[PDB]
């Protein structure tokens, strides 16, 4: 009797009628044919006031319908932030799963409710919750092209800071950004900047691609896949550049650094072209230590992205050197598992990845469809204790989101 009245009053957003009905002894936890309660319907319809009145009158905050949907599920599905928060405050199960394994975080992530994802994660939502069909929030967000949400889920999964930025090549317009102004260890991504500094000296006639560099077995550092094979005859600047970028040859990077005056030399080159943030302080491999709150050998996503854009399309380098820099990055062969792994057929990518200690991982890239680069993307993370496979996957999923949003 009063139950039908309360259910439709709650659904209809009739605040005063709900108060009257409950005051006349109506069952606050009455259920319809499918198990929906007044709280379900109020949460679904966005009736914040009524949601609060129902809970004040002792509504079951975690009531299930036939299919296991809770009020929180419905609020998440419908994007009613304030209601989500009230439900959690009143003891809503943040990790409640319906009959097919869907949690509220699946729904918030799928429908792109950024703030609701934030609130759910902070309330203790399991980021890697898998439904009956194997789907996870990160995967839903990525397939939907919700890149910002994807970054949040990656950070929660890795339990680490994640920074990224995406800018237009022609205009320089920042198109996407998360923690783009925070510092992250550069790792081997710095090598693209080193390359630019070398090419600059070449433009000035102070260096030659064909100049031969002789070094000793004592100069070798972990790892020296190319340089360790040419200790007798040495290698040209050109050959060292290719090895550093495309083969991540650390000794090659160090040898090229020496020619510009070490980490101080690169930092001076950077400062002089307008990057007052990016700094290199150490050589390979020590620069990858990624000590927490250590500003040595760090950049910000925007600083790196801006600097990289200036080298590739700006006036810092000649067209010849500009092209050579891009070419070295396109011929990158030690960056399989990140952006290249989720890049659609026919797309262009020129990139450089980096890995270090304390889950440090990152990538800089110029990419785009139709065989031409049209945007720069930079992604960094550090602090995670995750395995290397999980780091790679997480960053790949982040790129999978960006490509979807493209």
């Amino acid at each position: 009797d009063l139950g039908k009245k309360l259910l439709e009053a709650a659904r209809a957003g009739q605040d005063d009628e709900v108060r009257i009905l409950l005051a006349n002894g109506a069952d606050v936890n009455t259920a319809d044919e499918t198990g929906f309660t007044p709280l379900h319907l109020a949460a679904w319809e966005g009736h914040l006031g009524i949601v609060e009145v129902l809970l004040k009158n002792g509504a079951d905050v975690n009531a299930n319908d036939e299919r296991g949907h809770t009020p929180l599920h419905l609020a998440a599905y419908t994007g009613h932030l304030e209601i989500v928060e009230v439900l959690l405050k009143n003891g809503a199960g943040v990790n409640a799963t319906d009959v097919i394994g869907t949690a509220p975080l699946h729904l918030a992530a799928m429908w792109g409710y950024k703030e609701i994802v934030e609130v759910l994660l902070k309330a203790g939502a399991d980021v890697d919750a898998q439904d009956k069909f194997g789907k996870r929030p990160l995967w839903l967000a990525a397939d939907q092209g919700h890149a910002e949400i994807a970054a949040k889920l990656v950070a929660a999964r890795l339990k680490a800071r994640v920074g990224y930025i995406e800018l237009d090549l022609n205009s320089g317009k920042i198109l996407e950004s998360v923690r783009s102004e925070e510092r992250f260890p550069m790792m081997s991504t710095f090598k693209v900047l080193l390359a630019g500094a070398i090419l600059s000296r070449i433009d000035a006639g102070q260096e030659q691609l064909g100049r031969r560099i002789h070094y000793s077995q004592n100069d070798l550092v972990e790892y020296s896949p190319v340089t360790e094979k040419h200790l007798t005859d040495g290698m040209t600047v050109r050959e060292l550049a290719s090895a550093a970028i495309t083969m991540s040859d650390n000794t090659a990077a160090n040898l090229l650094l020496t020619t510009i005056g070490g980490p101080k030399g690169l930092t001076a080159f950077l400062h002089n072209m307008g990057d007052h943030v990016t700094r290199l302080d150490r050589w390979e491999p020590e620069l990858n230590e990624a000590i927490p709150n250590d500003e040595r050998d760090t950049t910000t996503p925007v600083a790196m992205a801006t600097t990289l854009r200036k080298l590739l399309t700006g006036e810092l380098l000649t067209p010849a050197s500009r092209q050579q820099l891009m070419d070295w990055m396109e011929a990158d062969k030690v960056a399989g598992p990140l952006l290249r792994s989720v890049l659609p057929a026919g797309w262009f990518i020129a990139d450089k990845s980096g890995a270090g200690e304390r889950g440090s991982r990152g990538i800089v890239a110029a990419l785009g469809p139709d065989g031409k680069p049209s945007r720069i993307v930079v992604i960094y993370t550090t602090g995670s204790q995750a395995t290397m496979d999980i780091l790679n996957e997480a960053i790949a999923m982040l790129g999978r989101a960006m490509i979807e949003k493209w």
